[PDB]
């Protein structure tokens, strides 16, 4: 295989390019747990 | 295969190219548990 | 094959170009579980 | 005001959530010109 | 004013969460121009 | 004020949370201009 990939992406409060007055964020990942 | 790609994305209290006041966010991930 | 993609999405309170006064938001996701 | 916003927001060849074989975009903003 | 945002914002070429083949995206932006 | 911004954002080929064989990408800004 040319590319594999098992991804896990959490995001919490983002903000791109954005004129925000507040910004609050909580993430939590569990992730490949045996 | 050219490209494998398994993945697992969460977003909250996302803005981009926004005006926003106030943002709150909270996101969790549970993500290839055995 | 040329691309395979398995994904698993999840957004809650996103903003996109957009003028909000106030944004919350709440996501959770589980996959790929055994 | 508790919040203004003058926004001039283009997006061309945006894919969301979605599953697309090949994807072309051109986007010209002009804007708060004197 | 709580908050005063004067945004001019450009996206071309853009994948959220896609499974895309391909992506191909040209912006251009022109503002506050005297 | 409480916050003013004047913001020129400019985006091409952006991949977010995405599975994407390839990404081009072409963005130019001209911004506040005498």
């Amino acid at each position: 295989p040319g590319l594999m990939a098992q991804m896990a992406t959490t995001a919490a409060g983002v903000a791109v390019g954005s004129a925000v007055g507040h910004v609050m964020g909580s993430a939590l990942t569990g992730a490949f747990s045996g």
